[PDB]
């Protein structure tokens, strides 16, 4: 068990990025941590990496406008137990909506 604080971090950090280049290089965190990324886990953490590609096409808003729904998964703290299978959708679902929203629990 383990939700990725990481996606929140990596969308935190690409906001802070001064360089557009500095960008890909947290995108390439998130594409160099899939190596590590657990056995089965890896398609939740290629979804935050499409939205990181997808800044590049529009704006730094597209992830931060969805971490402000992440202090609300945080504030409402879970057991890990069973809460994971969901928040580890909802983490996905809150700061990305795009691919995983096919779940209309949030």
């Amino acid at each position: 068990p383990g939700c990725l604080p990481a996606y929140d971090a990596l969308a935190g950090q690409f906001i802070e990025a001064s360089s557009r280049e500095a960008r890909q290089a947290i995108l390439k965190q998130g594409q160099d941590g899939l190596s590590g990324v657990k056995e089965t886990d890896k398609k939740w953490a290629s979804q935050y990496l499409k939205i990181m590609g997808k800044i590049l096409d529009q704006g730094e808003d597209f992830p931060a406008s969805e971490l402000a729904r992440i202090s609300k998964l945080i504030e409402n703290k879970m057991s890990e137990g069973k809460k994971e299978e969901l928040q580890r959708s909802l983490n996905i679902l809150t700061a990305f909506r795009k691919k995983g929203a096919e779940k209309e629990e949030l």
